[PDB]
C-alpha cells in the first residue's frame, strides 16, 4: 500500500545504477577483514548476477555494467569509489592505496550519465563510499580505518546542499556494515554495542529523530531501499536463508516489496548488498 | 545383441544412485552461459522420466536422494562420486559450494556397502563429470574443475586401472563432448576441441579405441548399459533436440536406443551422464 508515495523525487528514486563484474582473482586475492572459508567464484558470480538482474530486469534501473580487471580483485565493490547525490557524483579516494586504479572507469561511466563531477585528488583524504550513509536530508561519514577527517571536509565541500557530520567506527569495519536506510526516515540498524553506539551518535547529532529498524545480525542491516515507479517503498534485504531472523524484522515492513537477494559468497569478503552499486537519480 | 548379456559386462549395472532437484536450481544453479530461463517443473518432469527409464523401463535398483534447497546443483550426483567395480570415490568438487553435497552421497554408497576412499586433500579437485572409464582405463579431463591431484588420487583409488589425464578447455568437462556408447566405442564430438581431446586419449592408450562421431557435442553425452536380456541399451538426446545427432545413433543397429529429454536442464549444463551415479552390485 506504499504504491501512493511514487514520485520522481521521492527520497530513494532512481533511475540508473552502475555495477561492475567481479574477476576471477577475488577469490583469493580480494581483501577481507578475517580469515575465513574459500570463496566459490562462481557461485559469487551467480549471485552477482542475480543481484544486477533485481536491479535492472525486476525494478527497471538502467544499468551500467563496468568490466572486471583482474589486477584489481576488489573492484566489483564500486560503493567505495564514489558518491552520487542529485547531479554531483564525488569521486573517492579509496583508503586502501591499491584500490585507487578502480576509480579511472567509474569516473569515464559517471561522466557518461552528464554528472557534474569533483574528483578527491588531495594527498592527504581517504574516503570509503562504504563509510558515506545519506539519509535524504543529511550525510554521516564513518572515520574508519579507511576514511579520514580530510575526507570527510572534502565531500561537505562537494555537497553543499546537506549537512554534513562525522561518526567514529570501530575496528575493521565500515559505517555501513551495520546500518543503512530502510526507507524515509528509517534506519536500518544493528545490534551489536558497535551499532547501537553509533546510532546514538547520529541521532545525538541530527536535527530530528530518526525511526529505526532493529535488526539482530548487524550484516543484515545493510539493505538497499529504492522508491521504484508503480510500486513505491523497495527494499533488497539478505535472504532468510542467510539471517532468518533479521529477515523476519523487515517482514514488518508490510507497505515495502521485499526481495531478498543472497549474498553469502562475497560476504567473505566484507562485501554486502550496498557495497555492490552505485545509484543515480537522472531526472527527465 | 542380447546374447552380449552377462553379469560382468562392460557397461552392466544393477542399481542407480539419483538425487531430486530443488526449486532453487533454476535461478541459482552454476551455468556456463547466460540463457533461457530455467522451466523448474519441466525440468523436474524431464528427470522424473529419465529416473523411469532406469528404474523401471531398464530394472536398475534406484536410489531417489532427495533435493536440498541450499544446494541448487545437487541434482547432478555424477560430480559427487566416481564408481569402479566394488570401489567408490568421493570426490571433491571444483566448485567448493558443491562439496557438501557430497555427505549424502557418502551416506547412500555405504549403504549399498562399497568400499568408499574420500578426497580430502585440501588441495585437490575433481568432478565426476571429468571421469571417463573405457572399462579398460580412465581418461580423467584437467579443466576448471579438476586438477592433477585429483587425477593422482584417482589413480590411487582405482588401482586396477591405467589413469591418463587430458586438457579440458572453457568451461567444460570432458564429457560435455564425449561418452562411451558401447564396448570400445566412444561417441565423439565434431567440434576441433573435441577431436583433439580424443587423438590426444587415443595416443597414450595401448589400443584404438572405435568411435562414432555426432555433429553436435552435447548430444555426444549419452548412458551406455548391458541390461539382461537385452544387451545393449543407450540413452541418448531426442531428435527434436539434436536431429542430426540421433540419426547418427539410429546407426547402431543391436542397441537398444532410448531417447531422453533434457531440454531444461541443458540450461545448466546438465547433460545425461550427470544425472545418475551407476554401480554394479555382483
Amino acid at each position: 500500500g506504499a504504491a501512493g508515495l511514487g514520485h520522481p523525487a521521492a527520497f530513494g528514486r532512481a533511475t540508473h545504477a552502475v555495477v561492475r563484474a567481479l574477476p576471477e582473482s577475488l577469490g583469493q586475492h580480494a581483501l577481507r577483514s578475517a580469515k575465513g572459508e574459500e570463496v566459490d567464484v562462481a557461485r559469487a558470480e551467480r549471485q552477482h548476477q542475480l543481484y544486477v538482474g533485481v536491479l535492472g530486469s525486476k525494478l527497471g534501473l538502467q544499468v551500467v555494467e563496468l568490466p572486471a580487471d583482474e589486477s584489481l580483485p576488489d573492484c566489483v565493490f564500486v560503493e567505495d569509489v564514489a558518491v552520487v547525490c542529485e547531479e554531483t557524483a564525488l569521486i573517492t579516494r579509496p583508503g586502501a592505496p591499491s584500490r585507487r586504479k578502480e576509480v579511472d572507469m567509474m569516473k569515464e561511466a559517471l561522466e557518461k550519465l552528464q554528472l557534474n563531477i569533483v574528483e578527491m585528488k588531495d594527498e592527504n583524504a581517504t574516503l570509503d563510499g562504504g563509510d558515506v550513509l545519506f539519509t535524504g536530508r543529511e550525510f554521516f561519514v564513518g572515520l574508519s580505518k579507511r576514511t579520514n577527517q580530510r575526507g570527510a571536509e572534502i565531500l561537505a565541500d562537494t555537497f553543499k546542499d546537506y549537512a554534513v557530520s562525522t561518526v567514529p567506527v570501530a575496528d575493521g569495519l565500515h559505517l555501513k556494515s551495520f546500518c543503512s536506510m530502510a526507507g524515509p526516515n528509517l534506519i536500518a540498524i544493528g545490534s551489536s554495542e558497535s551499532a547501537q553506539k553509533a546510532l546514538k551518535i547520529m541521532q545525538q547529532m541530527s536535527d530530528h529523530r530518526y525511526d529505526k529498524l532493529t535488526v539482530p545480525d548487524d550484516i543484515a542491516a545493510n539493505c538497499i531501499y529504492l522508491n521504484i515507479p508503480n510500486k513505491g517503498h523497495v527494499l533488497l534485504h539478505r535472504t532468510p536463508e542467510e539471517y532468518p531472523e533479521s529477515a523476519k524484522v523487515y517482514e514488518k515492513l508490510k507497505d515495502h516489496m521485499l526481495i531478498p537477494v543472497s549474498m553469502s559468497e562475497l560476504e567473505k569478503v566484507d562485501g554486502l548488498l550496498t557495497c555492490c552499486s552505485v545509484l543515480i537519480n537522472k531526472k527527465v
